[PDB]
């Protein structure tokens, strides 16, 4: 559904342990390309893998 | 380096070990989008991850 508009750029606005599991669920389906963008809005952008 | 000629269709001749490390190694680098392709050359195709 995010594909309907062709959005590009996404802020992920959640916790240690939901950020994971984003990036590795992007990562599965292929969505880490040069052409994107993300944020990671917390403090710890270091704690994630 | 396979970037040079802009390489879409590689065949991978390796044993059931190597063909995972490149697999991960390709999902890091990120080049398993649409627009590429993989031919698992061995009898085993399911014995990969
Ligand atoms: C950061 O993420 C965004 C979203 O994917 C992308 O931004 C684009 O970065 C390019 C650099 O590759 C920039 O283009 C520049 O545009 C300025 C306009 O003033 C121009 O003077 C420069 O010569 C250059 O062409 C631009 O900041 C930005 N947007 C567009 C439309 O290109 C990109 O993925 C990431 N950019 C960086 C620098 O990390
Ligand atoms: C992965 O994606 C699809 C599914 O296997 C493959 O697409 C097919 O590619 C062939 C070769 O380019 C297309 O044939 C072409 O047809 C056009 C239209 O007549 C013709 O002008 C060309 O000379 C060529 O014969 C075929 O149409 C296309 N299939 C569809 C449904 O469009 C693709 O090759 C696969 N492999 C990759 C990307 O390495």
């Amino acid at each position: 559904d995010l594909e309907l508009k062709k959005e590009r750029r996404v802020i992920l606005d959640c916790e240690r342990d939901k950020v994971n599991d984003i990036v590795d669920q992007v990562i599965t389906i292929g969505k880490h390309v040069k052409g994107y963008h993300y944020i990671i809005a917390n403090l710890g952008f270091t704690d994630g893998d």
